[PDB]
Formats: structure tokens, C-alpha cells, sequence
């Protein structure tokens, strides 16, 4: 059997409430990894599992300094001969951010599979148990190697690059509308469908193994009447990058243009993404900033932060956005 | 034939470039309403049409003060016996905002149909000509009365309350994933599917006739490492409301909580929405602010601006979010 | 509390296996309604429930003669003052067919809510317990009245007329891509979004309480090299109707045309639907047969079968396909 | 510039009508390939194009004998040093079938791109011109090689193996809900997203060069009261294979089981697929026949027909369904 580490970080998957129908005020923070494992003892027939408690927080509170440590720990685990893959339990709210950070920074072809749940562990028809079992199946299959970092919920295997939480509250929220899933897990069998045509993991230039902090990057929203003062505030607080969740295809109002021009004069890198949820922001030399290709705001922030650890060259950063 | 006013505001539907393949740097601002009409002379068999040029701007520059004037003008038109319906040509980037605003403020059951195009008028396979024909058909049909404000592109009829631009760049971008379309237009026939189960138009409390300005509302994004100082800046600049484009189901970090509590202390109403794109932000009394129900951030800002013209009572605002 | 009858018919929702991971060869037929109810005792806080075993079969084996009895039983139940609504447990494979039959023939505004599960009751993370809770919530809510027949799974409420099983094997399979959900159930709360703009239940002409047999209607697929001899076979076996699951918008090959013409010569009513999954088959006088509007093949067969109990006039049948 | 051959087969892309709004009774058969090319002279900046007229039919009339000749012609063209790629204009109704056939039988890594249109060439906002331009851009790009056969409409690049016509009548009908698109074309730029993880073209065992006919395979629908006599009829008429468009996950009624057992006794290979539109039909040793993995009925028919040119060994055929 393959040797799989289950690295727990918190989330609703490790949430507990006093009744099976409670959806608010459940606690995250007191349910440990061994309790998740013991709730699905069937995982032991798929892998020799070892639980490790990395953190126990609601993912809305996950921070880049912590994600950096998570990436470094995973890289340490995967460098060992006795570890074949890692499953990371996490909250759904920012799993796409953590997963994509690891997607770019893990220097191994061994599987890294993020898993989460929309319903607490105590809920009627809680999704975490099956999601965990699926995640371990994926992480322990030799065919899963070399595919980049994965996010597994609800019988689906999503690439960290494309998958996003699309719905506030449903079980089937993780989707990649235009890019689909890498694979699905049905009837205890994995069906691989796609390989992402982007750079990741062992073919990625990003390396944060020796680093202790990351560039500050903020996200500003685009909408009617959007204010210029938010750009001033960001600049004043020392951002190195701004991701713009733009109207449409990264379209910018007269106020946003003024703000972006100010940020650029101070050396801030501006990436124009979209608030829409999907699709390409195309290049446009008449507008300020670089373009996010098909990276959503949350993903674009992660790529920009990592880009800034190794370059300041806008041509290179723009190429990263087209290739990662 | 029905009498329809085509009230033009700008957008890529009135955009023009020197070649049929140009997708950036096309111009908006020089193509008038009568040129759109004359490009589809078939429209004169569907309705007696009259063009009126309201504005000629890219919709990323549309502002609340202008949308207020647009609502006021549409109400004046619809009050006339010689107007059966109004089609409004608009940019796609913020049509959902303008349309939702009219949805809540137009005091007539006569159809109001926003129309837009993703490709400029000069493009190969431009979508605007057919979109416009479909919009005029929808606006003139008796079956279209009392449906709320509508957004028509790509053979679909979306309710202003549910429809959103879901993709930066595709023809099929307007979708309501969980709510579907009010109807479709196929083979020159309208097929109505649904009537929205929400308050609007003639049953709405909101009335902005005689207002000249609207309460200031900003939108802040939720993400890992989101900063408290953006809430400070908003407060400092006199916002009356903040809509939060939250992680997941309106989930808030420790930093966002601190910012939100500060804002509330200053009398700012906070609405927690979601960055996800879809779904319900459920109530949770322990967290700060009110919840957006299924309203996305852009829609929630419109509803909140209008709510603030009438009340500061959180109970009443929250009920508006569940009913409009 | 409302009074709800849970009328059980079988399905995977009532399926059982000896382990939590078994997805094939689980048994349907030996898990009774009271076993479903006692697995979610929380239901008793939502309603006073009474279980009634109507049948215990896999739904691929459900037949129109049995559906007719189901409809008759539900009408008896809903005519009682001590019954506020009915939840029907059913297999997912043909729930859309049973549900739409009831949608057209139940002569009450009281809620009728079909529920099903994609995982057996014994499965890890089985969906049926929460689905059943949600269905009883919907059936017991006074706001659920007058909506037509509903199908509830995975936190969604679909209209029988629009919902379909879109995926062989996933929890989120039930969707209505173009028409959306009537509502959703999140955080123990119902959010109604739409009302269907079609005739049903108390405004439907179909009444089968005195119906003594059902007309025979077959469905034939359209594809390259489709054979004429299947139409011959259908005609020879006495079908009264054929639903064609056509290529595209009910497009017919030269062979299909020959078959359809033959069928019509013999008095068989032909409806051209689509194999695509969604959308409108528009009228086309140059082709044989009537058109299905937006009814998929399974739904079109149900409506045709009912229509044939009342009329053989193609103009009347065609108008039923545009209004129901 | 690359050398691209446009090989025309017919379809609505080559349809013509007397007015721009006519959606029925337009003619296919009178617009030649040069007329398509001359409608988009911009194409000549993308490629050196040569048109060849293979056929001029509505695709609902396309047959396996003709597709076999199309595949043979494409293989001849791609064997030339002076041909860099081929674009094939085709009707939308059965493009998925012709494309998948070629996906399995073209013995080159040079791009083969099918293109189609939902509106006739004469329509207001006809989609064919831009679709054709996009197809030529894709076929001419060196990065397009080795990707399998592609289907291009509406700014999307779909794999022949996953793409299907999902809606009877809309421009955005071609989708792969679970698998996404191989890429997209926005702003005159190609964005590749995925490589399919299936065998195709140069890695495929199939070579039909030299064959003039194919094994007979019919598709039978699954539904409530489905009849055994359609199985009898197919067997009687000499089918070598039956694809079942099953209820749910290839679920079979007692009548379908009887028919399938009869067919298998006569040496007919039965594949259980799904009518649902998407997803996996899993193995089940208790049911008759092989399973279609995620192949929909139309695609499963093509693979089975090809498989039958080489083998009747169910173990091999089943592996093919999992790998092609
Ligand atoms: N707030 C939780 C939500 C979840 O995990 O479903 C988290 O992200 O930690
Ligand atoms: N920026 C344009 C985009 C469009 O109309 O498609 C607008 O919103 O005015
Ligand atoms: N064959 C089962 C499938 C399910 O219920 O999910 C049924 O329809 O009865
Ligand atoms: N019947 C046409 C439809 C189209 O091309 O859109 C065809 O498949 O040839």
C-alpha cells in the first residue's frame, strides 16, 4: 500500500456541532486529524496513512506566511522515500489560494491532494468522509503523479490552477467552468480526463524553500463608481502588487485608471483580472497594467506574489501569467 | 405594431473599429442609435421604433448619478400612452448594475429590456444586430409585461435580479447558473419559462424620482491576508455602506471582522456577499453585518444604495435582501 | 406541525449494501420506508410524518401503469384534510418521468415533492438522509403551495417540467441548465427563486383518475445511419406515438423521414425532440411530425401519452407541447 | 504562413436563405467552399488557404460510409508536405460523430479542425464567419499539433472525444460539461488549457484506410416501459453492436435485460451508455454488456463500430472504452 500523509489544516471538514442540522456556530479548532481518519477507517485499506496536525483554523484566516510554511513542509515530506503522496485537509473558502500556491512551489511529481467539505463532520450526509476517502485514493494512485496539485470534493478532481469555489454554499461548488475537471472518481475508480497544459510543480521556476516572507499584494474590486482612494490606500500601505477584479475583461473606469497610473509610478505591479468568474482578460496596450489571462483574482494574487519573489520584469511577469 | 423606444447609452454594441478582427482599441462614442437601428432594418417589421440617444459611453464609466437619470427617463417614457416598451443599449461590463437598478425603480409593467453585445458593431459575426432584434421582439410582446427588467443577449432573456456577466470575453457570458433564464428566443419566437419570485418594478418600494444623488457604497474583496486598512479608508471617505465580496459564504477573516465592526460603530451598514459567483450567503448573527441572500456584490451594492434612501433599520434592510 | 405522508417507491435512496463503499450490487427492495424515516429522526421536528410503502423497486423498472396508480394514490391523499403534503421517495433514473406525470395529473395545490439519492443508504456520505430532510421541509412549507410537482436533491428544488438527470453518477446530477431551479434549501431555509410559466396540477386538463389503460409510446434515437426498420417495428407493435430523440433541433435523416411518414400514414403521432439535452425544437412545416418545444425525450413521451388519452388532433397536441 | 486546406462537407455554415431572420427551410447544398472563404477574406492573413468541396449535405444525412471516405481524404491531405492542417466545415447535428471518427482514424499529428455554425451564412449575426476564422487560426498554429481532432465554434476549442451538441438551437451549444475545452480563442489569440488524457490519432490502433464499409451498430433508448421488441428488431436486422442510451448509469429494465441477453446470445456486442448527457457508466458484473465509461451514445456508437473492424473480444473492447 502507498504511504500517505494526511496533513490537516482545519476547515469545515474538521468542524463539529451539537446537532446534525446545525450549519452556523459549529466549531473549527477542536477536531483533530486522527478523528477524521477514524471516522473513515476504510482509508486504511487504500493506504498506510499517517496524520499530522499542521494547523486547525477556518480557512478565511489562512495567511500567506502560513501557506509558505505549508509549502515548505510538503516539500520536506515529499522528499522522503517513505512518503508517496500527501492529502491536505483544508477549509473550502480559500483552498483555491493555498492549492494554487503549492501547485507552483512543490518540487515533486508525487501527488498533493487538497480536500475539504461543505458540511461539518457532524452533519447529516456530511460530505467530508467520502471526500477524504476519494482524496486518499487519488494521492495513492501511481497514475496520479505529475498532474500538478489537485483539489478533490464531490467525486471530482480539479486542477489547482482552474478550480474555484463557485457557489457560497453547495456541495458541488468546486468547478472549472471552461476547463473542466482533471478527472472524476466514480465507483471506487479514478477516471483521468485531462492534463493541464500549464507549468507546475517540477517544471515550475518558483521556489520558496528558503524564504521567510512574501510580497504584499492586495485585490481591489471594479464596479460603477469605484473609488480612486482605495488605490491611494494600498500604495500608502506598501503593496508591491495590486490585482484588479475588473468589470468585464479587466475594464477600468476613469477613476481606476488614475489609481493604477499612481500605483505604477510608485513601482506597484498591477494585474487586471475580472470579477466575472471566468474567462480571458486579453492584452490591451492602451490600458494600464498587465493582464491575468484566465486567472481569477484570488489565483492571480498568488501568482503575482510568487512572481515578485524572483522578478520585477513586466515582460517576464506577463509571460508567467500566460504559462502558469 | 408596438411602439418601442430604443434608448442608447453606449457600449461595445455601439463600438467601431477599422477592421472586422479588431478586439481592442475600437472606439465607443461615435456610433449613434440610428446607425444601430439602420444596420437591422428588419426591426421596423417588429415594431415602430424611435431612437433616443441618452449617452454614448463605455459602461465601465457608468455612474450612479447617470443611472439615476436613466431610471427617471425610462419612467417618463413608460408613463406615455404612445410607448409600449423600452430597449436600452448598454455596455456589457456593468449592464447588470444598471439593469438591477431599473428593476427596483421603474414603476410600470411595460417591458424594459437591456441589450448589449460582446463584439463591436464592425466585427466579423457581430452579435449586436441579432441581440437588438431579439430585444425589440421581447419588448413588444404582450407576454413580456410584468416580468421585471430584462437583459437580452445570445437568444436568452435574463432577469435583472439573477443575470450576471460570468465570463470576461464570450458571447454566452450572461447566465444565471442557479436561476436560469426567464425565457429564450428561438426561430423568431419567444419561449417564456419562468417568472421570478421576487419583488420588483410596480411592487417595489424604491422610488428615486426627484432624487439627484445616491448614498455612497463601496465593495471590498475577501481573500487570504485581506487588510483592515481598506475598511479604514472607506470609513474615512464617508461611505454609508460596504458590500463585502466574501470568501465563501460571506466568511470574514479576523482583519475583516475588525474593519467591519469599526465601520458599524460609525453607522456604516455592512452587507456580506460572496466572491464565488453564485449562491446563498446564509444568516449568521454572530458575524458582523447583514447577508446578501443570493445577491452578488455588484447587485448587493445597488440594493444597498437604494435601501439607504429609505431606511437605516437593519431589520428592514435585511428583509429587502431576502425579498428583492 | 404539518402533516406529511412519505410515500415510498424504492430507489437507491432505499438501497443497501454490506459495506459503506459498495456502489454496485447493493440491493433495492428490502429497505422500508420506516427505516428511511428512523435514520433521520430530525424529520419529526419538521413535520408529523407517516410512512406508506407504495412499492420497493429500482426506478428503471417503473412503468406507466404503476405511475398511474401512484398518481391516483397521491390524489386520494391530498384530498384529505389531514394531509398537508406528500414526499415520494423514488429512484433517480426515472424520477423525472414519474414526477412530470404527476405534475400534469395531481389535482391539488398541496406540495408533492419527489426525493431520491445517488448513493445507497449504507454509503459513506450517503445523500439520501439530507435529501429526505430537505424534501419534508419543502413539502411542509406553506410557501411551497401551487408550484407544481418538485424534485429535491442536493439542496435544490427543481420543477418536474424542467429538471432532468444530467449525469450518470454524480450527486449534483439533477439540473435544468436553461431554466434553473425553482428554489434552493440552504442553512435549513428555503429560498424560492422562480415560478414555472407553464400549466400544471390544478390548471391542467389531464385527469387520469378514471383512466383504464395508457397509450403505447416509444422513443427512437437519431444518429448517423439511423435505421428505418425501428420505425417499422414500432408501427407493427401498435404504438400510438413515437418520440424522436433527434439530432440537433429534431433534425431527421432521409431514413427517419421515411419511417416517420410511414408511421403517420398509420395514425401514429410523431413528436420530434432532441438528443442534445436542452433547448427548443422549433416548428418546421417541411418536416414530419409535431415538435417538442423544450421537452426532452423522456418528458415528451409522458406528455404525449397523456395527450393521447384525450385527443388525436395534432393541432391540440402541438398546443399542449407549447403550454405544459 | 501555414498552408491550410478547407474541406467542405455542408452544414448550416453553408446554408442560405432569402432573408437574414429565416431559421427554417434555408437551403443547404448551394453554397460552395469558395463562398465561405470569400465571405472572410481576413483568413488569407492567417493562412494560405485552399478550398476543396468534399460534399454539400445537411449533417443529419452524414453516414459512416461517407465519414470513412472523409477520413481517407484527410489522411491523404495530411501526408503531403505542403499541407500543414485541415479545417472541415460540417453541420452541427452530427459533427461530434464525424469528428470522433476522425479522432480515432487520422494518422497524423497535424491539426484537423472541424467547424460549424448554428445560423445560416445569410443570417443576421451569422456565427460561421468568425467560427471559420478561428478554426483556421487553430489549424495553422504549430502549438495545435498532437492534440487530437478538434471542434471549433463560439471562441471554444473542444476535443472530439468530449465535445457534444448540448442544446438544440443556441450558438453556445457545444460544451463538455465535465471535461471543459482544450482551449479558447479570444482577441485573435489561442489559449490552450488542457491536453486530453486519451488515445487518439497517431497513438490510436485504428486504421481504416482501405475499408469501404463498417459494422452495423444501432442505438436504443432506455425509458419507462421500454420495449423488448426493439432489441429483437435490431438483432433480426443484423446489427453487430447495440449502444444503449440508458436510464441513469446504464440502468436496464427487466425488458432491456431480456433483449440484451438475446442479443448477446447471437454474438451482438452491447455497450451500456447513458441518456443523461454526461458522466461515467461504471462496470457492473451483474448486468449484461460492456460499459461506455464517459462516452455518450453517439460517440460510443462510433468507437464500437471501429472496434468491431478489428475485434469482437469483449475484454479488448471494454479497454478501448476506457482508453479512447
Ligand atoms: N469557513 C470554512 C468553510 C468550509 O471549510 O466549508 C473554511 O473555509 O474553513
Ligand atoms: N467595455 C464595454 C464592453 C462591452 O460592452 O462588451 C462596455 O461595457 O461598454
Ligand atoms: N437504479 C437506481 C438509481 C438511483 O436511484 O440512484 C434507481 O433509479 O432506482
Ligand atoms: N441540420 C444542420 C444544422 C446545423 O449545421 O446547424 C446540419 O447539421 O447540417
Amino acid at each position: 500500500l502507498p504511504n500517505i500523509v494526511i496533513l490537516a489544516t482545519g476547515g469545515t471538514i474538521a468542524g463539529s456541532a451539537a446537532t446534525g442540522t446545525q450549519t452556523t456556530g459549529y466549531k473549527i479548532g477542536a477536531l483533530g486529524v486522527d478523528t477524521l481518519i477514524n471516522a473513515v477507517p476504510e482509508v486504511k485499506k487504500l493506504a498506510n496513512v499517517k496524520g499530522e496536525q499542521f494547523s486547525n483554523m477556518a480557512s478565511q484566516n489562512m495567511t500567506g506566511d502560513v501557506v509558505l510554511k505549508l509549502s515548505q513542509r510538503v516539500n520536506e515530506l515529499l522528499a522522503r522515500d517513505d512518503v508517496d503522496g500527501v492529502v491536505i485537509t483544508h477549509g473550502t473558502d480559500t483552498v483555491e489560494e493555498s492549492a494554487y500556491f503549492l501547485h507552483l512551489t512543490v518540487k515533486s511529481d508525487k501527488p498533493v491532494v487538497f480536500v475539504a467539505a461543505m458540511r461539518p463532520a457532524t452533519a447529516i450526509s456530511a460530505d467530508g468522509p467520502m471526500n477524504l476517502l476519494e482524496a486518499v485514493r487519488v494521492a495513492g494512485d501511481k497514475q496520479s503523479r505529475g498532474r500538478g496539485v489537485m483539489v478533490v470534493l464531490n467525486d471530482r478532481i480539479g486542477s489547482a490552477r482552474y478550480i474555484t469555489k463557485t457557489n457560497a454554499s453547495t456541495l458541488d461548488t468546486f468547478k472549472a467552468n471552461e476547463e473542466g475537471y482533471l478527472g472524476v472518481i466514480i465507483g471506487n475508480r479514478i477516471y483521468y480526463q485531462n492534463r493541464i497544459d500549464k507549468l507546475h510543480t517540477t517544471r515550475s521556476v518558483f521556489d520558496v524553500r528558503g524564504l521567510t516572507s512574501l510580497p504584499k499584494v492586495d485585490i481591489l474590486y471594479g464596479y460603477q463608481d469605484d473609488p480612486e482612494y482605495l488605490y491611494d490606500a494600498a500604495i500608502q500601505h506598501g503593496v508591491k502588487g495590486i490585482v484588479y477584479a475588473g468589470m468585464g475583461a479587466g475594464s477600468v473606469s476613469v477613476r481606476g485608471i488614475a489609481g493604477m497610473r499612481k500605483a505604477m509610478e510608485k513601482g506597484v505591479v498591477v494585474i487586471r483580472s475580472t470579477r466575472t468568474g471566468n474567462g480571458i482578460v486579453p492584452p490591451d496596450e492602451e490600458l494600464p497594467g498587465l493582464v491575468s489571462d484566465s486567472l481569477n483574482p484570488a489565483h492571480a494574487r498568488i501568482l503575482l506574489m510568487l512572481a515578485l519573489t524572483r522578478t520585477s520584469d513586466p515582460k517576464v511577469i506577463q509571460e508567467y501569467f500566460h504559462t502558469y
